[PDB]
């Protein structure tokens, strides 16, 4: 639980590393924009201020979403259950 | 349940207060636009009519999403289960 | 189950009726655009091809999302479980 | 489980085939853009770089979302549980 959250954290980090490199290189975004876009994509926000322009970028984004969404939201949840909720409940009492 | 919903309500309010101040100040949005954007972000709608323009805004938005999504949707759900569904079911019968 | 799906269906319909009237009137959208926008909003797609321009539209959209998201996705799910999955499984065998 | 994932995979594929043909034809998108848009829609990302322009496209998109969202996310999850998580856990040990 405290130990499992560390697994999803690495996996998420690795997923975002992959998107940051792909979109910097193929779509030509600055690395910070590429990471931002990767996060905005896999959390399903999708502002569209960055969006792939090339057919290679679109095909990767299809695959990137299907693979990553399940992971990322897995991490958000465990962060919610096993890391966020404790601190909350511990602040309720002295 | 009636008591827990009040916890998530405050926490959500505090999360949206934080986004409203950050985006008003760093991204220069009117306070109402900043709150609207914060809500549109953390519910994962993401119209993109407002989107951060500065690197500081993008880095904060990455962190803001990961922290807040789990909270907000937690509140939507409890609102659904413990506050919305009762009124519905009570209207079914006299 | 077959009976409960009918409840969420009406409630969803009523939620979308409300958005269709509000956005037609306050934001000035054609009624079909207003319904489309209401659906695109409460399912959290959020293309942003329509987005509220007035402060009244933004305040309503904040409230509309928090109230409706929980409902709508409730209906999508029951449609998935109690109406979509049966037909699927019945087609598996003669 | 290994067998059920194959069911959702076909159904998802068929759902995306339908969107690819509809949006190519009615909205006039290149087939690759149409598939990309279908995926970006049903995963609720919604960049809005493509969005339907015709009333027929908007009405279909309303129905397409309500029908498909439940399916697609069903597939993402099973992919997460029954296909993604194993490989993860098997890499943990030799
Ligand atoms: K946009
Ligand atoms: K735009
Ligand atoms: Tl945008
Ligand atoms: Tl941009
Ligand atoms: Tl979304
Ligand atoms: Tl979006
Ligand atoms: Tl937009
Ligand atoms: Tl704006
Ligand atoms: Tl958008
Ligand atoms: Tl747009
Ligand atoms: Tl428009
Ligand atoms: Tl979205
Ligand atoms: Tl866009
Ligand atoms: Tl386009």
């Amino acid at each position: 639980k405290d130990k499992e959250f560390q697994v999803l954290f690495v996996l998420t980090i690795l997923t975002l590393i992959s998107g940051t490199i792909f979109y910097s290189t193929v779509e030509g975004l600055r690395p910070i924009d590429a990471l931002y876009f990767s996060v905005v994509t896999l959390t399903t926000v999708g502002y569209g201020d960055f969006s792939p322009q090339t057919d290679f970028g679109k095909i990767f984004t299809i695959l990137y979403i299907f693979i990553g969404i399940g992971l990322v939201f897995g991490f958000i949840h465990k962060l919610a259950v096993n890391v966020q909720l404790p601190s909350i409940l511990s602040n309720l009492v002295p």
